[PDB]
């Protein structure tokens, strides 16, 4: 079989071609010790990479070495996948066809770099790199879809087409599911509370995937929320105090469409799906419009895909036919999408031999 | 029974002998690689024709093998009849009879090409080459009429005498459904809006197949369209972008009459038709003045056959009647008359036969 | 007093008095308009603002440019044109003649609201709104030709004779300088970076100016960009990157010809100017074919001038002289004549003043 790694820049996701479900999932996280010990408590590996590193985070150094999608540190990218084959998967990379990621509007040299390191110390017989939204595409069960692929790090809309995606519209958005969460940080702060360190983050890192929501409309909500307590939500913190967080619940989430909150120069991502529809051609607009593939993490928080429905046919036109696409599985979505494609018997002669490598190097992909 | 083909410089209608409504019509159009190269899904095709090319664009040239009613490419012309018969009729070319249409001044050069490629590249078992504007008068129910055939890349101008074009008054005027749609795409920029984009070539002759009009007065109504909105027709593109057009409307169509609206010098088909059945007979010149039929796709235009009959009415003296038929089918008729012509029964005996052309040769023709 | 000359398209205005031979007041004719609230990485939080400041605004006042080719937006047009007499040009509208430029096929419906908004709004003793390429064939130095006017939003064909523009075949074409950024944006973006904000756009548009150019034959240049280094044309990017661009270089603003890189078939400049020649009558065309004159921002372009050459060659029958005028001026020659024009003596009869309006 062969393997598929989404190289996320919160969660990485590897496994094999064919399964439903990520066999690796792990961040993206490489620690490294301060002054590495003898023994457990001091630090005796020099690298501890993901949930161990996450545990260990008081004697090491946590660096997550993917931003926005593109990897700024190719030591601890390697690093990654040593650990992915022998430490997780429990596997040897020789022996296995590999298919990565990478996020669209990834440079050259970035792809290049990958390309090499996986065919010349990792030795894998197979490797393909692939778009992270045509992926998504793939899951979708579409070869024509928008792609709202707003990662944890880097909101990229794509506007794929028969397969290619034109590139032509590719915006991109710089906030997302991190930029979200450190917002959330803030205004609970603000209601009276101390979230400042990595333990009290990451509280505020899990309120967010369970107790918020994105209203439908802003206003009726704010006035809501400041008198009915039905948008309060009580939380057991575990330590043992349950406390309520309260209008900071949408608030945090709305960030993405008025990106002023943050006080960003940018519209927001619905917006934003907009003009990658207008900046393309007028024939393929009306399929975008009824073919918005929402996907990753960032899109799942309750009522944003009838909230993206609801402004998307007010920007689009008084004809038009807007449709949300919106998987349960959008999480691990270009994962599912890989899967297939790795699997694909006809897609088999697209893998890209060792041979080839070795005779074109890494520019062939 | 036997095929019957309309190939025009822009639609191709294709069928059999005895049906009244063509078994085909796709327009002529001949798609080549900007690079040899996929789309995701399919493969390396030959090449495009037809619906098939047009409705994806992107990857092609999108050539024409007629231009002007006179066939210029003929590789192309080629790859049009392989699609017009296993691919659009789903026959193999020598099992049927063919006929095809030609210009009334198609070179001789040019038929005799097309009878060759019949029975080498097609191997037909008979074969005929009719004549577009006679065909029309045919379907018109007459045999004595100056027709004129404004197809897509011109009209065409022919005193029909007893079911034979008269040559020396067969008047083509290079300017029809082509030119006219460019011209109409240009003039709604010049109103208003960015009226230029690629498939706004299909979007605006859909506009100029309906909310154009020959105006019956020029001077009258570029007035008219500065005193009242009367004129101004509002069109929906389909990103919803309700615009309006106004006196453009018919300052496109118009270009027949007055030629200088797109930049052919040439005084217009009025006095084209004019200067034609004054190259007849004085005696012909009556029957021809009653029986005046409009044929072809350009003919469609609301007021087209009334502004040619007022035309005439000046350029003729007082006592000469004008009368103009518009046809409920026109953009058909070259192919109707040919069918029905090709069912009645003795002409079996005036096709050509295969036999004839393995000893005459494309001389026959 | 002396007369003041303000031109308008879809990005910089020019403004100034008549006499001098150079343009004073070339700004960014973007106004910004309070979106919500927020306050500025620097100033407080305060109304609409006209130019650069409002491009350092981005984010808390929404930016509109007033002029498409044609006034859309009434009120943000006047905005900037305070702006312009009081924080540009440091005078008073009251002492001062005013000419504004416009773009020709201008609906009358707009004109009439001109006339009166500055009249009004301003009260100017006297003012004149003036057709742009005609202004340029004059600043040209000439009684006749065709200029191909194309900018930052809008291009045009005026075949030119004794004093007139022919109406009827002034040629528009709304594929401009705008839509050449956006595209050698995209182009970029697919490369694997990507602008959006403020800075960064701004700089794929001097690359733009500095690394684009029109080559003559398409096809051969397709071919020797793809081929060899000669074209590969370095720019240093404000993080440090070399972004080394050969091919894309000139595919760039091939949309002037070949429009359909961003996907636009209506006919191209080159078309056009030939449609234009052709959609007057017959005896002119050979001095519009041998004076094609070029103005406005985009025309800036190098090799264009060659390219028509060709471009209109093509099509003309061969025993027109074709020839392709472009001054050095360009950017500013619709003012240039506009300031000589207003400065006319000849012409002080025509100063529409306020009593007859």
């Amino acid at each position: 079989a062969a393997l598929v790694i989404d190289n996320g820049s919160g969660m990485c996701k590897a496994g094999f071609a064919g399964d439903d479900a990520p066999r690796a999932v792990f961040p993206s996280i490489v620690g490294r010790p301060r002054h590495q010990g003898i023994m457990v408590g001091m630090g005796q590996k020099d690298s501890y990479v993901g949930d161990e590193a996450q545990s260990k985070r008081g004697i090491l150094t946590l660096r997550y070495p993917i931003e926005h999608g593109i990897v700024t540190n190719w030591d601890d990218m390697e690093k990654i996948w040593h650990h992915t084959f022998y430490n997780e998967l429990r596997v040897a990379p020789e022996e296995h066809p590999v298919l990565l990621t990478e996020a669209p509007m990834n440079p050259k040299s970035n792809r290049e770099k990958m390309t090499q390191i996986m065919f010349e110390t990792f030795n894998v017989p197979a490797f393909y790199v692939s778009i992270q939204a045509v992926l998504s595409l793939y899951s979708s069960g579409r070869t024509t879809g928008i792609v709202l692929d707003s990662g944890d790090g880097n909101t990229h809309v794509v506007p794929i087409y028969a397969g290619f995606s034109l590139p032509h519209a590719i915006l991109r958005i710089d906030l997302a599911g991190r930029d979200l969460t450190d917002y959330l940080m803030k205004i609970l702060s603000e209601r009276g509370y101390s979230f400042s360190t990595t333990a009290e983050r990451e509280i505020v890192r899990d309120i967010k995937e369970k107790l918020c929501y994105v209203a439908l409309d802003f206003e009726q909500e704010m006035q809501t929320a400041a008198q009915s307590s039905s948008i309060e939500k009580s939380y057991e913190l575990p330590d043992g105090q349950v406390i309520t967080i309260g209008n900071e619940r949408f608030r945090a989430p709305e960030a993405l469409f008025h990106p002023s909150v943050l006080g960003l120069e940018s519209a927001g991502i619905d917006q934003t799906t907009y003009n990658s529809i207008m900046k393309c051609d007028v024939d393929v607009r009306k399929e975008l419009y009824g073919n918005i593939v929402m996907s990753g993490g960032t899109t799942m928080f309750p009522g944003i895909a009838e909230r993206m429905q609801k402004e998307i046919t007010a920007l689009a036109p008084s004809s038009m036919k807007v449709k949300i696409i919106a998987p349960p599985e959008r999480k691990y979505s270009v994962w599912i999408g890989g899967s297939i494609l790795a699997s694909l018997t006809t897609f088999q002669q697209m893998w890209i031999s060792k041979q080839e490598y070795d005779e074109s190097g890494p520019s062939i992909v």
